[PDB]
């Protein structure tokens, strides 16, 4: 009879540790005793975050945390997609979409439901229609009535409250984990230490037995939880778990970020976060509350850190000699194991990947769920590790493959960046996918183990491929045994173009929306 | 470019006319489909047993209410398979020994495993067995279904009013001949009788037409090879490999018969028995009058003299008078369902003895895989591929969830029985044995994808590992940290009692219930 976990050590006080402890200290509610470790660091700016809609449903829900309680204490606003701007046409990064085929190039990748049609996603109705020269209008504004209502900053609610489709959040990580800081400590009895990490102790087997820190003290637990962030205090330096490394799908690995603040009388607020496309990279645009936070993601290999600065202030009229700024070079990619003995990495100090796909937070709060699902106990059986570990190798290399494919299917070719991507090797199993897309077929067509296995379905495929301009090879086989459903499918189109009209003329802006809320 | 246009189906028996039926269905006039039907010697209607989705993802896709079908064919009602005597030692018999008290019987029902506080009740009856506070088995403990089965009681109340999940019992040829009859009468198929003589491949390898005994040649895009354990096309003509999979399931023959029954002075079983034997195991599929049974046995263990004088003794028929069939078969599947333009559907692509009622579930799960990636007459190859990666996991992950009922039984009395000790599990096996001993919830279960892919799933594995005595090492880790959860599942487990009482005391018997609808 080995016997419970009874203390937990939680080794990182930033966004991912605060998120565990409120986490564990949750589902266990007394059960086990939990410490959070914290060293002070030299502070960043609240350059921002983007998440998905089962930050609610997955992780504050899970804390007894209505959407209204945290939203309004840590100033969030709505995120209704991600806009994709320049893509697909050559040029210098500015925040303003160029001139493709007599429009502007971006397209939207929305929280959306797709409307299937006799059991078919409206999506390869909409390819077949282009493919016979029944339509040229894009995918994004043919299948989703979002589109329209983002290009007027439509709020996704009314003011009555009542929700027209799904969103996510925009906030400052930082005021996020203030919030969970207050609640574990408050509600959840963790305790927290100011402290840094000096010494690692490992016992014969090779597992944590302490850890000491700077002021001499030592703290000994049966779990070991490391979120320490891109130094892997326990996980890699500790542990010696190596790291894995996946430039070789993933060229980027360096950013300059900042806050800008704006005028939301003047201008309203976006509903969506923005991915502009640049010489050497993608600059992220994630709107707030009289500021939005933005940062130019770039790969060291093709612009220095000079030549990012000045792309990206000048993007934003910024002045390099006195705008704030934080530098930051990235590992990208995972450890070799997530868990290993009694220590687990949760947050950076576990995976990372450029934000393109809004998946930071949702890295933490799905690999807690993990975590909580294979919890061990004394005896750690070792299938509980292997399992966890399965989870998050899988959950991040199909992210790690989505991402890769925004930057292999992009159709520029004016700098070396957007060159190099295109010499890169798509993973067998992404490749395989693409094989699928172009076949006709529906990926992971459509309870978070759920949303977890199908983060990456059909609807995102189209999104951004389809955006980018792939397209399968030729309508989807099914279609032609199935005339009433190509013939009656006009009524579906038809209805989205209503509900486009009828929620531009009819929605309050963002901005109107997020001063009630407030004052 | 272009659709299929022609398909010719190569064999009509079950899957034949299944395949017919879905595939007219699903293509409405788009496609001419016509049947090659051989005469063939009959044989004795066995019995066939099937699982739920029978209707919601064949019969309800053919727009055929459950009432037709079930009155042209003498269906009974199927609630669980009980399994007999696997547990204790002895001679073939359809009686349960004795066990700690009891009859030697579990059951796998089809009914839902409830969850408390998110986890399922499976690892709170554990957590209380393992500290002493039960000595009850676990489907007693956590199903309604096996007292009112121990009581021969209907899943539906004479109104109608549906009070579990159940499937059918029935013989497999009246439901063949009714499909051939809405297939050719309703949706256009052509049927031809006639014997395929030749195979005509092209050079890149895809067949271009059969020619018949007749000399009549059939030319078409796709072919659907339902020709049985010949493997007509995907074998002989494309010379597909299968693979024998023996080292893991030993048995190999079979020998059946059906049993008239006074249904009026005995009742109706309202469940499949699975009963085990010296070298191998019985079923016995109640119908309407009669009852379908047969020894599955291993030619290793037994001869076929023994195993007809084992398997009559049991049922006290005569072994030199009474009408047997027998049968000896290939347990495996074959290294690519789909090759080139021929589709494997039935036997014709994998088989496995009949231990967990899979034979016709085979056929529509691969049908409806096959309409999901229907090709164009490119035949775009990924379409193909993932396919088949579809059809070997289905069989792969059925293979081994037999392989587990033997594997685990405690049995040693017979070398049939410890031979199979000496198999080894497939490593995906052994990795989901080494989940359930550390308390994970396989699969964990709640639309046919959701049922597909979850086939198998923490009901079914503790139906059958603590049925035969494997449990866990020790309790689900998350239950310690849940006191307020395991001190109010103690309701959880006094519902169940209730309904176990309260349905035993309301419910119809299966006999009452079938008389009634007629
Ligand atoms: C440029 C960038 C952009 C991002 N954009 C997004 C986005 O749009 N949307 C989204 O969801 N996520 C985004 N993320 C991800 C977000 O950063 C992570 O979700 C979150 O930060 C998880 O990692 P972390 O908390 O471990 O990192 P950190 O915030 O760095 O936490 C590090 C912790 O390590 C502790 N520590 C280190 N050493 C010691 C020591 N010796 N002793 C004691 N404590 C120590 C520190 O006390 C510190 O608190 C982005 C990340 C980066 C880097
Ligand atoms: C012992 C046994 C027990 C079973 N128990 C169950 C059960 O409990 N529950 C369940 O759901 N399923 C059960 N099944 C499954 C069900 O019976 C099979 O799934 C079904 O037979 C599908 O395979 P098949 O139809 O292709 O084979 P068959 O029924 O043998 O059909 C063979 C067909 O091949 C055709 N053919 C062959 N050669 C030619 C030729 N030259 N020209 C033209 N036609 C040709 C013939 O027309 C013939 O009809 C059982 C099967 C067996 C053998």
């Amino acid at each position: 009879m080995s016997g419970k976990i009874d203390k937990i050590l939680i080794v990182g006080g930033g966004t991912a540790g605060w998120m565990a402890a409120s986490y564990l200290g949750k589902a266990l509610q007394g059960t086990a005793d939990i410490t959070l470790l914290q060293a002070p660091d030299i502070p960043t700016l609240g350059v921002g975050e983007a998440t998905m809609p089962n930050l609610q449903t997955a992780f504050f829900d899970f804390l007894g945390i209505p959407e209204d309680e945290w939203m309004r204490e840590c100033n969030a606003s709505y995120k209704v997609a991600i806009k994709f701007i320049n893509w697909r046409t050559a040029g210098e990064g500015t925040s303003e979409a160029r001139e493709l085929d007599g429009g502007p190039d971006h397209f939207y990748h929305p929280f959306g439901l797709l409307k299937y049609h006799e059991q078919i996603p409206l999506s390869h109705y909409w390819f077949d229609r282009l493919y016979r020269g029944k339509t040229v209008e894009p995918f994004d504004y043919a299948c989703y009535k979002e589109p329209v209502i983002l290009d007027a900053n439509r709020s996704p609610r009314r003011l009555d409250g009542s929700k027209v489709t799904s969103y996510a959040w925009h906030f400052d990580a930082h005021l996020v984990a203030d919030f969970l800081r207050r609640f574990a400590t408050e509600k959840l009895g963790v305790r927290h230490v100011e402290d840094r990490v000096e010494h690692v102790q490992r016992d014969a087997n090779g597992n944590i037995e302490s850890v000491r820190t700077a002021t001499g003290r030592v703290f000994d637990a049966d779990l070991f939880v490391d979120c320490s962030g891109f130094r892997g205090l326990l996980i890699n330096k500790a542990m010696e778990e190596p790291f894995l490394d996946m430039s070789d799908h993933l060229l980027n690995d360096s950013a300059v970020a900042t806050q800008v603040p704006h005028d939301d009388d003047a201008n309203g607020v976006e509903p969506f976060t923005s991915a502009i496309a640049m010489k050497s990279g993608w600059t992220w645009k994630i709107p707030m509350l009289g500021r939005f936070g933005t940062g130019y993601v770039y790969s060291s290999r093709f612009a220095t850190e000079d030549e990012a600065v000045r792309e990206f202030c000048e993007m934003w009229h910024l002045d390099p000699e006195t705008q704030p700024l934080n530098r930051i070079r990235f590992r990208v990619g995972r450890n070799r194991r997530a868990w290993v003995g009694n220590c687990v990495s949760i947050g950076t100090s576990s995976c990372f990947v450029e934000p393109l796909e809004s998946t930071g937070i949702y890295f933490v709060y799905a690999a807690l769920y993990q975590l909580v699902k294979h919890f061990p106990d004394k005896s750690f059986n070792p299938v509980l590790t292997a399992r966890f570990n399965r989870e998050i190798e899988t959950m991040f290399d199909d992210t790690r493959d989505f991402i890769q494919a925004h930057f292999y299917f992009s159709p520029r070719t004016d700098t070396p960046f957007w060159r190099a991507n295109k010499e890169l090797r798509l993973a067998d199993g992404m490749q395989e996918k693409i094989d699928m897309y172009r076949a006709g077929m529906a990926i992971n067509a459509p309870n978070f183990e759920e949303e977890f296995r199908n983060l990456w379905n059909n609807s995102s495929y189209y999104c951004v491929l389809a955006g980018l301009g792939l397209v399968p090879d030729a309508p989807s086989p099914r279609l032609a045994h199935m005339p009433r459903a190509t013939e009656s499918v006009d009524e579906v189109f038809g209805a989205v173009k209503d509900q486009q009209r009828n929620l531009l003329e009819t929605l309050p802006s963002l901005h109107e929306f997020l001063r009630q809320q407030h004052g």
